[PDB]
């Protein structure tokens, strides 16, 4: 692979006081874009990407029967309102419910969970820390041209895991779906170790290719976090992958 | 009973100078809504709302491998524009291209879209007609009550092939999303036989139900196809399933 840098993207970031990175691969192209080649591979903890491995993973290993199993809520209220109910899994990637993914964590178990992360070759593939919270403040970090190299594995069922867990987390990575575009995506923000930053990952489909995108930008605090998808948006635009 | 006659929906056709059906379905509260109970339950040829079950019937015998599989365009030039090229399973869904599917139904052949249509209960499962068009000019009929029954087995993933080709067809049926629903459906304009009239068929998705919708209305001519989903949209707004 290899890589050109449209430094003109910052305009994006500059004009909402920000700082961060997009990444773009085209696939039929083979070719990749980025506004900063360096931030681009720079490695940050997953934080609630990681629900797309996970997911896999738990499905996979039958943790997770299929999309309509429901998941009862823990009864901790927690800040998050959409968190204090139960979930399945579609609704529990949508509203990013922590919870229910640390009970994935716990039942997979670091051996498995490992396993996992180096078939996958998943960013470090570092699972140091407690099981049920690693992604979130242990040793595991991804760049996001490695949140790319994932994803293009996920969208062409060639992880090592049944075509059946990859078509289900694809299904719960859903975001947005219109006649010209579709976006299958996952949303993080990470702020138990510093630097905080948000994340956006997934892809675009159109009638005729793919765009791959990973974007993490800092995320001093939480009323930025629209920005994740407005910036890429606005990339994406400007690229003329969608209107 | 399991339906109930809500004849004040009939304003949203009358306004746009129509005529037709909406028929909705709650799942949770396994209760049905139509404006038109007897038009609800009258049989129509489903035109290229047929795709759905071809699209499985292909998908489960192999005729297609998968939604990537590419279908070449046979040469010859035909009045809607975006038939006139290759097409994948997603974009011959999308743009309803039916030379792709008369091929499909070719290799499936007589004998066994026969056995699988009864295995569907599919309307009136009468295929009588050509191999490649009975859907659009014979024996096959199908009500908007009928096309529930069907939609509602296809969700629950109880229709008589694989898991898979149902998860294939389901995300081949993909046509809006956001962050308040999910909308799979598929669009229909049955004009070779009296009396002309055009589909609309699928469900919504929310966070906890899901609301199943089948209308049908008559269009004398192309230029009212974009109420099928107006009106529809207007029913489903007035009932509160889409803000
Ligand atoms: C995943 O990254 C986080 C988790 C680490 O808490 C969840 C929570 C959020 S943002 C909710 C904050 N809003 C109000 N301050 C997300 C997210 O990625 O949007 N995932
Ligand atoms: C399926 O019902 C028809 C097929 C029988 O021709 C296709 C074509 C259309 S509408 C295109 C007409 N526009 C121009 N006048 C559809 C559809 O459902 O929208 N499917
Ligand atoms: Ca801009
Ligand atoms: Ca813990
Ligand atoms: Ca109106
Ligand atoms: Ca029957
Ligand atoms: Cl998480
Ligand atoms: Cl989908
Ligand atoms: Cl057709
Ligand atoms: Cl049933």
């Amino acid at each position: 692979k290899e890589w050109q840098e449209n430094k003109s993207w910052n305009a994006h970031f500059t004009e909402h006081k920000s700082q961060g990175v997009v990444v773009l691969w085209n696939e039929n192209k083979q070719q990749g874009f980025t506004n900063n080649l360096k931030r681009a591979n720079q490695a940050f903890l997953p934080a609630s990407t990681f629900k797309i491995p996970n997911s896999l993973i738990a499905l996979d290993l039958g943790v997770v029967k299929d999309e309509h199993q429901v998941f009862k809520w823990d009864g901790q209220t927690r800040d998050i309102a959409t968190w204090n109910r139960d979930h399945n899994l579609i609704t529990a990637m949508k509203y990013s419910v922590v919870p229910v993914y640390q009970e994935f964590a716990r039942q997979i178990g670091e051996a498995r969970m490992s396993k996992m992360l180096h078939a996958f070759d998943y960013g470090n593939e570092d699972i140091s820390g407690n099981v049920d919270s690693f992604w979130l403040d242990g040793g595991i970090r991804i760049s996001a041209t490695e949140q790319i190299s994932f994803l293009r594995k996920l969208y062409h069922n060639k992880l090592h895991v049944s075509e059946r867990s990859q078509r289900i987390v694809k299904q719960a990575m859903l975001t947005e779906a219109n006649g010209d575009y579709i976006i299958r995506a996952k949303t993080g923000y990470s702020t138990r170790i510093e630097p905080k930053i948000g994340w956006w990952v997934g892809w675009v489909e159109l009638d005729d290719n793919v765009w791959f995108f990973a974007m993490n930008m800092d995320m001093p605090t939480s009323d930025g976090l629209g920005l994740r998808q407005a910036i890429t948006k606005e990339v994406l635009k400007q690229e003329k992958i969608i209107p």
